[PDB]
């Protein structure tokens, strides 16, 4: 069935932030729709394909958002409809706090044409980046703001928690003005409910040009009934709340678990180097332990181990998953048939082909790596533990 | 001081999902350290900087993880300690789930020299773009599922919940062979006893290569226990546990967030199209209602309104702003200089060029947008809602 809608977003700084393939299915469209917040990246959209529609003109003051996000839905499917490759571009990751995306890939594919959502970068993802926080230590919470209060969301004093449209309290219409934030007292009334009126708020606001420093600002919560305060939060403003206590360890899971030694499980207030610098009253940790010093000083005896896969491939090899990658009608004909595409690739050799052929990742990663003797295949499959994982 | 530590991420699908600041920041780099799960990623990074390191060699059997991590960021720490603009490349985000990359951007920072995270595309991302979901509708808890289970980590059944590492439940020692997942039954007992046997759970896994498609298979809680399903949860596997119901408006909000109407607040059950196709017993949304095919119908007569501000730019212009997000040499000679930069490119008109020179995103703006009279400035500032915000 010919048509085909592909959304993808621009992350949140300008032009830097977008994804190879996000660009490369921009300039294969046929069709481009986009709703972006800055004129760089919209420059940048537009030197990328002759045929791209601007869906912020379908905004308008007093109009509801629902019959805008109708209509720029349609937009799209309309042209999909028509056996087009369209694709639709959103500000960050298209599927986060964003309607018309879900509603136009929705229709589209409940009509049997291709539909896919390609990921971005969103305003969560630079949060981490910028605050210095894992969201895996201890946990995040993620809400809009309106949400949070009229739903009673509830909060983890232990983990982090992130409050999206913290500058738009309530608000229903459009404006092209922005709003006047005047109900944001009922969001810091229940902060003060949940954290007390010293607990620390972050005022969030990544940087949107490529020279500009984001806005990382601690408050407390009593500090934000202030009305200069309260006047910085803004339509790109996120709060990022830090916890107000560790948690302990449970008994029963540390001895499923078999966490066997009980006292050598860490306190809970101890911490693997760098700690939280948000949090309230968190002590200093050291960098360089005795047992960090010992593990540099094994650096100087270093050798891979038996069983690390060095790489072992080819320009051909690399430049074809390169081109998967990056082409969408080369992914096309690939995903259509295998063997004919793999057949008219020169210069593979005959595993890079026959692998190319299969399709099988596994298959694939043997060809370009030597995976050694020693590391005697279970596969007849890896984990990746670069973090504070398990115990 | 000399010397840089810029951390980027590589996404999650090989290749394409780098970001394009990530991409500029690897080739202009001095020295590349990188730890990414697929050979297409890695033979791709090696095309672009003559200067890399696999990270991955220091990973052995048996050798403690934090030994790991703290030789990975040594190897980094050390080359900026040098003078050297230095590029750490991790899977993902590079602060999501990842112990060295928040360690040596500490050190670096504490000991003074330039250290940023750029943010990148995250399992959790790719899950949101794949299972059509969004985060804000009702709001996300994110855990690792040791660190779920370990401290007792609290569930919404009316919020999503992703589980990452639900493949490596307690594992505490590297293998390059993978791990047997012993102890799932713990996590499934969990999930039992917040869900309830019957309650969906999702087992995902993002494609890894162009043409895969991915892993969305939805189970009961209770299928998890079948031997043969349990088998198929590995490494790169994370769990969306969809909400059990729907949480209902609290009154004393919209009365203090004035939804003046109360009778006509949308009932806790009722949905706009799309509803989340995971959560049991949703009922079927329309997607055009009569309310949806009048605003469709007004499209025809549609113009832009008159606050609309049209794109009103040059080549020269957005010629540097690109230039300014995707060469990180260009910007740091921008940063040091505005004025002095500014006043070296060719072909800008006057107001670009002062626009330049201050730096300030309201000029730079207002050089490449068609402000209108009718928009009377209020900035003397706007807001997305493009999702279902607020009320
Ligand atoms: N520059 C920025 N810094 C911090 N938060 C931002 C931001 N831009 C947008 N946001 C957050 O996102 C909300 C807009 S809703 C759209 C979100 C976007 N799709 C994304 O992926 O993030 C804002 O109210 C704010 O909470
Ligand atoms: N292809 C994939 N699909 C779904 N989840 C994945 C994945 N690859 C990694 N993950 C999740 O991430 C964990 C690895 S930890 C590293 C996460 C990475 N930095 C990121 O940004 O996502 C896995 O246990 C799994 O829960
Ligand atoms: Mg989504
Ligand atoms: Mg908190
Ligand atoms: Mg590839
Ligand atoms: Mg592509
Ligand atoms: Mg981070
Ligand atoms: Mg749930
Ligand atoms: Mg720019
Ligand atoms: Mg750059």
């Amino acid at each position: 069935k010919a048509g085909s809608l592909t959304i993808v977003g621009t992350g949140i700084e300008s032009i830097g932030q977008m994804t190879l393939q996000a660009l490369s299915y921009i300039e294969a469209a046929a069709k481009v729709f986009y709703c972006v917040i800055d004129p760089a990246t919209e420059a940048f959209i537009l030197t990328k394909n002759k045929n791209c529609v601007d869906l912020y003109q379908y905004y308008d003051n007093g109009k509801s958002a629902l019959n805008t996000y109708t209509q720029m839905s349609e937009l799209m499917v309309r042209e999909v409809r028509k056996g087009l490759d369209v694709v639709g571009v959103f500000y960050g990751h298209p599927g986060v706090f964003v309607n018309p995306s879900h509603r136009a890939l929705a229709i589209a594919k409940s009509e049997g044409y291709r539909a896919r959502m390609l990921p971005g970068v969103s305003a969560e993802d630079c949060l981490f980046a910028d605050l210095c926080i894992d969201p895996s230590n201890p946990g995040c919470l993620t809400y809009e703001a309106s949400d949070f209060l009229i739903r009673d969301r509830p909060v983890s004093i232990h983990s982090h928690l992130v409050l999206f449209q913290v500058g738009c309290v309530g608000i229903a219409d459009f404006n092209f003005t922005g709003f006047d934030n005047n109900k944001f007292g009922v969001l810091v009334d229940r902060l003060e409910q949940e954290y007390g009126a010293e607990h620390p708020v972050v005022h969030y606001i990544a940087a949107m040009m490529p020279h500009q420093d984001p806005v990382t600002d601690k408050y407390t919560v009593a500090q934000l009934r202030e009305p200069e305060i309260a006047k910085r939060v803004g339509g790109v403003s996120t709060f990022y709340i830090p916890p107000k206590a560790r948690k302990a360890s449970n008994l029963d899971i540390i001895r499923r678990l078999e966490l066997l030694p009980a006292g050598q499980v860490p306190d809970k207030k101890a911490r693997i180097y760098p700690a939280n610098q948000w949090e309230p009253d968190v002590p200093e940790v050291e960098p360089y332990r005795p047992s960090d010093q010992a593990a540099i000083a094994q650096l100087a005896d270093h050798a891979p181990p038996e069983q690390y896969q060095p790489l072992a491939t080819s320009k051909a090899m690399s430049d074809v998953m390169t081109k998967l990658a990056l082409d969408p009608k080369a992914l096309a004909d690939y995903k259509a048939d295998h063997r004919a595409f793999a057949q008219s690739v020169p210069d593979l050799t005959p595993q890079e082909r026959a692998a190319l052929e299969l399709g099988d990742s596994w298959a694939i990663r043997c060809a370009m790596k030597n995976m050694p003797s020693s590391l005697l295949d279970a596969a007849r499959p890896w984990v990746i533990v670069v973090g504070v994982i398990g115990v």
